[PDB]
């Protein structure tokens, strides 16, 4: 059963249909947005119907379309016309070509295509302790018809369009980076020797979801003792457009029950999963869609391409692992400063997969929200 | 109108200010840092605050697919207790007094004294060509807010603290004692005849932006023709922990093609002035800052104190004259030689010297 | 049957005889080198003959492609006259009598500041070059002109390559076990390791007696126990190479469970002959020498600079727990340990060519 | 202009061979083959069978006390085999003009062969003479009885070739070393460093080695000594080795106490250069006048060094002289080498001219 999502206009003369919510960005190419608009012709009768794709990066307010949101910018636009009907009129995809004929003969089809240079879904509402606004970039499908009036001004009513929220989510490429690997030694005040840390990950690429294995390598030659061992996932988040704002928040964190003692060295591997889940407070963290909606995850890993200014992907969304050694008769004693090392990662979602028609279930295209 | 460089933590509940950026190390003594910290007692209900003087050495830098690697040695470390207040600064100054005056109960002074063992300012970023990575010595004057459970569980929140990355510079003692001019000598037996040059500087200490006086004096009682003269200010830095890393690099150039031919003598002075400024390229070389910064030069002369073992320096600069000579060699010959030698001198900072009226400015060292 | 070791010059005009290929040092003082130079009197009429002991530090090998780069640092020089002639041991005036009236005597001595012999290739994994502390023995005739013009003919010279071996000194104060112990606090109850030898100082080829106690009042189980003898190398001249080898291994699956105490007692002999690669280990010789062993413990003198001793070598019990975590930690400690040779104590001669036997597969 | 063609005719007159060269190049890449021409007497050769082989042969002594086959390989020519037309220009040009009892030959080399190589030893060497010949032999066999077939000498035809080394396409990088010496005493080091322009230098051609002295002791360099030295291990029956200077330098100037000296010395390593012609590995007799010193050997990937039978190699010697030393605070000499290879280059009818295979003598 292939899961079929639609949205009608307030005054029902336009409908859509998506096969998915959620469109895909495997760095190589974009999934593009392929479905239909139903029209009901008495209710369209000399009027023209588009549907546009906007990619929009807002700052000050919580959707793109909002009275005196302090700033937009488009990062992205195009349209194309469904009604009346342009050229052979007939689908591209298997998807379109199944729906007209489940749907009837006022249905038409639409394709718009993503381009290289875009970020994915990313948006953010800050907590109370943080500075800075509700910023976010939105991917709207709009489907709208427009009409003549006889002074000589098309009209395009908001009861005659459509607009739906769609995501473009960060899936990985065909290739990962090299391992990822981290040393760091201190000699503190009035000490001879070294408090070693070595740090590594399995790879360089994780999952939403997946366990990430942190192996950590304590090599203690000082007199003093780690008397903890933390280890976060920490996400960087730097809004590039409008507001230099800059969030840094632990999105998972474990704490060894090993303590290290004076001339020995530890090696553990420590397990976390970097997930929406763990986080009571949902806000001041980069998100790929609304606090409120179900469906919602952390925002992946930005990926630059390359000769692309990173200002146009609005937001810049990187994890790292941070290992932070509490050592005894230090803090307050020898420093004023944190003994820690990060180790960078990306996380995104898994790699996509590599005669009759389809049995379609249609769904309202409202997400569902938490409980 | 005395400039006060003020730095306020992102939950607005501490505020330093400093008398300057830069801090005097004069070889006899070090300038101590005196300051206040202005906090919000709202907001530091229950807490303590204190500030802290930190010297550390570090080496390595943030490559992207390049294994990550850092050392961090700690030359210094002395922290006191300013809110609330017990006097653990132990005295004032006119500028705490004045400062507490204009700015308000509220205002509490902090004197951290620097010791006579540390190193000055020097930082080091590589060039493409150049093997080993970035290092340098920091100073930190950090004042930071800790609730009574933050001493038990060793996390002091970053919101409630402020850093100051200060600079110790070296400038001349006073009373330096009168001056030897830094010559040198050296004959070239070629064909059993004697090449002699002669170098002499002025003296031995000069200041940055004090132009030097380089006289040469080539004596060519050879059958080769002295056909180039080149004098450099060569910088020389050795990094002295963690990694045995070396930079040679000319920070000043002069090349005159005046010839000395057979059976001959000629006297030349040059003037060469040592700059950052002269350098497109500011990486490879040991500077008193980061290379973005306007007010950053370059890096004294280390000087080691007696018993001081070098290595705790972390990164030794030194600088000297060399003079090539390009030697022609027997006529029909398709290639010449080139002789150096090097003459050492020291670069450093000139010898040191009611309320005041205060405009007070962002520390936030300005860009170019 | 004291066997003599005779080397010949190229031109057969000088020829030196030793009573050893290995020289000990023993701390408190070092062994001095007494031999004879047998000069062809023919081939030496008007010629000055001299024996040296030069003792040298050297860094770099010959790699194809990559840039040559080599260091050497004399560490000790010291030369005297055999001929014409200018105390002497029993082997001497014994060997002059043996081999006629053309034999004339040398003694060098060692100084107090000097390594032993070390020397280390590098395995393919290594970082850093080919480096060792080599002792030479050479005996090379000048001509009255060789003075006045800063040659010396190769054909004339025989240079032999001794070892100083590091022996432990006699009448040495009786030793403390080499022991620590360190508490793993895990979920606040501690893992106890203890460690501790029979003795601070072990013979080349006698067995270590390492007794381990694990005591273990967590609720983690102890899922293994590997026992190591490493070598520690330092090069302290020219480049900071670091090398660090298993010399010597035993590895129980013994384990110890919650609320328990297990106490082991393994011997270990640290050998070369243990060691199918004898690449990346400071040896007293070269590798494909027999009488090559394992380098001793470096000793440094007080108030001698460590960086004179060329390369540092150090021996330490490395004792490695693997613990359960529900995978596992692995918690490790070292104690050190000194390592070297034994305490110190006419006729009839057999010659044998210097040279040393190789390794017959 | 005017091909020179090598001819060498049998005691019997019965059979000659032509050779477009006495020298074919090796150039690493592959070996130019040995194509040529045999002219038969049709009466002498009535009922015989003329064959011609390249054999490669390493030999060491003077019964040669030691012999290794390196290569061997035969064709026939006579009586012809399948078409019999020629396969090279040279060949169909020299069977024009030579008429119709003229056979074509190709013996092809394979790449795991040494280049021509030789050694007769000076009066102070260890080790006798040995070196790795060529032989092109041209030979008629015959029967008289059913019970075996002879190979008569008069009927044989046999020319020592040279497989001679020029350079491949490509070229190892620039050559470079560094040494430095801390003296017993001596807090302070004296630093040579050693360049050459290039990795393979061409017989003939000049060697502009950079020679850079940093000398922060108290001594002086008194003198810098630049040698071309040529070292050569025979790797088949015995281990002989052989070092000898085939081309030496002396600059002029001295390095003083904490001065350091850049100068570039000129050598150019030539047969021409040495009276003494022997213990230096050549590529031909001592008497012959085409004859150079050896090419550096090139050995292929995964072949055994030992089947070149005498490996050559050549490097650049810098010696330093250093006052208040030899004697006093050492007793050996200061010096560093550094490899380069040396080769010779890269690599209408004609008109023939007719000369003897025999080599001219100095
Ligand atoms: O972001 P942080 O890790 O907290 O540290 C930064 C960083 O300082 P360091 O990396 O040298 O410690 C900035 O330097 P850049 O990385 O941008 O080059 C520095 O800026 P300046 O050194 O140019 O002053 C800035 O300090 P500032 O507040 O003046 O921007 C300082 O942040 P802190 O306020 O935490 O010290
Ligand atoms: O390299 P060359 O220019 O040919 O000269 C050397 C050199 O002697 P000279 O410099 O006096 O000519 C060698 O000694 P050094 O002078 O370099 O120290 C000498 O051998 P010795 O080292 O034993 O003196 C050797 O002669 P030999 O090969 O007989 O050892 C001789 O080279 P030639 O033999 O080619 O003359
Ligand atoms: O010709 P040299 O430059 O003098 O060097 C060789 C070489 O010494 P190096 O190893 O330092 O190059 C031999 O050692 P290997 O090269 O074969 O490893 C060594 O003999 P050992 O192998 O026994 O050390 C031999 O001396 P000898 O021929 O007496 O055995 C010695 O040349 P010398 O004969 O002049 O010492
Ligand atoms: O032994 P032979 O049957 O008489 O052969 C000789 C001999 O050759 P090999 O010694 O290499 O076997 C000559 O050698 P040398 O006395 O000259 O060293 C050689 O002389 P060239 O190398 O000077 O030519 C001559 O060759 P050729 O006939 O070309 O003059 C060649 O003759 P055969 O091959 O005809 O027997």
């Amino acid at each position: 059963n292939h899961v079929i999502f639609k949205k009608i206009s307030r005054d029902k003369s336009v409908t859509i249909y998506l096969g998915k919510r959620d469109y895909i960005d495997h760095v190589e190419r974009v999934e593009p947005v392929d479905g239909v608009v139903l029209v009901d012709p008495e209710l369209v009768k000399g009027k023209r119907v588009y549907v546009s794709l906007t990619c929009a990066f807002r700052y000050g307010q919580e959707d793109i379309d909002v009275m005196g949101l302090s700033f937009r910018r488009d990062l992205y636009f195009s349209q194309v016309q469904v009604f009346p009907p342009v050229g052979a009129s007939g689908a591209t995809t298997r998807l379109q070509e199944s729906l007209i004929k489940k749907l009837g003969a006022n249905t038409y089809p639409f394709l718009l295509t993503f381009p290289d240079y875009l970020p994915c879904s990313v948006m953010l509402q800050p907590a109370p302790q943080d500075v800075g606004k509700s910023c976010g970039v939105d991917f709207e499908i709009k489907a709208f018809a427009t009409h003549s009036t006889d002074v000589e001004e098309d009209k395009i009513p908001k009861k005659s369009s459509v607009r739906l929220l769609i995501r473009k989510v960060q899936h990985a490429p065909r290739d990962m980076g090299p391992q990822p690997r981290a040393e760091a030694s201190w000699q503190f005040f009035m000490s001879d020797k070294p408090l070693r840390l070595a740090v590594s990950l399995s790879k360089e690429i994780y999952y939403h979801g997946e366990p990430i294995p942190v192996t950590v390598a304590v090599t203690n030659s000082t007199e003093k003792t780690v008397k903890k061992i933390k280890v976060l996932v920490e996400q960087v988040t730097n809004v590039v457009l409008y507001s230099s704002d800059y969030y840094i928040k632990t999105v998972a964190a474990e704490e060894a029950q090993e303590k290290v003692p004076p001339n020995s060295s530890l090696t553990k591997t420590l397990t976390l999963v970097p997930l929406l889940a763990n986080n009571r407070e949902r806000r001041g963290i980069a998100l790929d869609g609304k606090i409120k909606h179900e469906d919602t995850n952390l925002a992946s890993s930005t990926i630059i391409k390359e000769g692309i200014d990173k200002t146009v992907m609005g937001i810049l969304v990187s994890y790292q692992i941070k290992v932070k050694l509490t050592v005894s008769g230090l803090l307050g004693e020898l420093t004023s400063s944190e003994v820690a090392t990060e180790v960078p990662f990306r996380l995104m979602h898994p790699q996509p997969e590599d005669f009759q028609d389809e049995n379609f279930v249609f769904e309202e295209f409202a997400r569902q929200n938490l409980k």
